[PDB]
């Protein structure tokens, strides 16, 4: 039930969600490897060469809990302003991990 | 129950909702043909020429909901924010279909 | 049950919520004279001249609400994420009227 | 059961919370001595030297009442958008002070 949020002082990275602007370092992304968004191989296809952020066309309320899964090292919890299936789009999309997939399931 | 969401990589568009900007893809917009925001013929008029983006002086919460229905290529749910009133007469102005129209009035 | 909305074309002000901007047009503005906002002489101590835009150190998430009301010609109804007791501080400090704050009242 | 929110006229600080930034005057800071925010001695590890703002690599929702505790001058209470937990951890880390936390907490 505890889990462990990046100190700061390196790199940080803008993520263009839709719109809604997030700025993380990037020891926030590298926390979880695997995933969308923790290697380089699986978010190269959504990074803007020009802009300098990531791109993802999607819905902007959600990356506020995909972020905070980052941040709070492990903390994945649906915000109470988006329908369950929509979430757990997101979170397919984003591809968070089988076992956090099925750990935030029986959570809700 | 099953939607398509347009996958990336082509145009961006900046949709500014009374100061709540929004950036999504043509394709997102071209993917349902008629209503305000499909076409180029309904959405001229609030085109702004000088900053190279839409501006609606509406409300800001409901914009996030109209476009996700573009995004998620049909799925057109009320967030819990704002009332029915003000989501019917938003999406009343950007003519989402009377199809679309009938289908959220019978999912509300 | 039924009010008016500004259409489209003049000049548009930003308004800055403690970091969180709105644009609007001074039609917008102009429909209830009085208030803070609808007069000049109400709304230049808050006008910062050097940005071009107006500055307010409160709560940002109560805006939405204040700028709808102008938005929706008289629709004054409080976001379920902010407290009574917070809301109707903004709107005693916005100044929106005697009668448009008896009546948020016994709509409450 | 009451509470001072300063009055604008000196110096504004910027607080960027992971992409979302928050502009409030030097005075709401200095309201509460002590605290995270509250004395340059304990954000001066957090201030960006070359973005001339503070960056917190934190939940963002939660940042909304956080900065709202210095404007309301002690109306400290969590947001309906985030759950207990998450804001229990932020208000620890900026640090309210501990009368503040235990008055929360017997808030809630």
């Amino acid at each position: 039930p505890q889990h462990f949020e990046p100190i700061p002082h390196c790199e940080r990275v803008v993520i263009n969600v839709s719109g809604l602007r997030f700025e993380t370092q990037l020891r926030t992304l590298n926390q979880f490897p695997d995933t969308l968004l923790g290697d380089p191989a699986r978010r190269l296809r959504y990074f803007d060469p020009l802009r300098n952020e990531y791109f993802f066309d999607r819905s902007r309320p959600s990356f506020d809990a995909i972020l905070y899964y980052y941040q709070s090292g492990g903390r994945l919890r649906r915000p109470v302003n988006v329908p369950l299936d929509v979430f757990s789009e997101e979170i397919k999309f984003y591809e968070l991990g089988d076992q956090a997939i099925n750990k935030f399931r029986e959570d809700e």
